[PDB]
């Protein structure tokens, strides 16, 4: 278990590293993914990106409309057409807080698996949309930063 930051941290705004070709296929890195899975689940989240969790790495994890899970390393988006989609979007480094983001409904994305095998997969909707709030960690951008109807940024008690 480690502690997730909250936005304000200054580790949550730079950009990630790559997960650097030694550590594919490794025990540090499996245990980096252990360490991440544990904290996501212990408060319920849906996805995690390890700079939440203070390491500068290009590695994100996510999983639940189901999401398989997956980990997913040094990611590349491509956006498949230019239709945009709203929805509800929440993190755990903004608690209590909820806003409308304005996605790509459908992307392709690529990286690789914790074992340095590609991934290529062609998404839409939900899954689509977590995979870009995730991927959007690793260059330093939270989802407030993406909201253009402020109508429908609030707390979550409120909202
Ligand atoms: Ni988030």
């Amino acid at each position: 278990i480690r502690e997730i930051l909250k936005m304000g941290d200054e580790r949550l705004l730079r950009i990630a590293q790559p997960v650097p070709s030694e550590l594919l296929g490794s025990e540090e890195l499996q245990r980096l993914i252990d360490d991440m899975f544990e904290t996501m689940h212990h408060v319920g989240g849906v996805g995690l990106a390890a700079p939440q969790i203070g390491v500068d790495l290009q590695l994100v994890i996510f999983g639940f409309p189901a999401v398989p899970p997956t980990i997913l390393l040094n990611p590349r988006i491509t956006p498949l057409d230019d239709e945009m989609e709203e929805g509800w979007e929440g993190c755990l480094s903004v608690p209590g807080l909820r806003g409308a983001v304005s996605r790509h409904r459908r992307i392709r994305y690529q990286g690789l698996d914790p074992q340095g095998q590609p991934i290529d997969r062609s998404v839409e909707g939900f899954h689509a949309r977590v995979v870009q709030h995730e991927c959007d960690h690793l260059i330093g951008r939270l989802y407030p930063s993406r909201i253009t109807d402020f109508s429908k940024f609030g707390f979550t008690e409120v909202l």
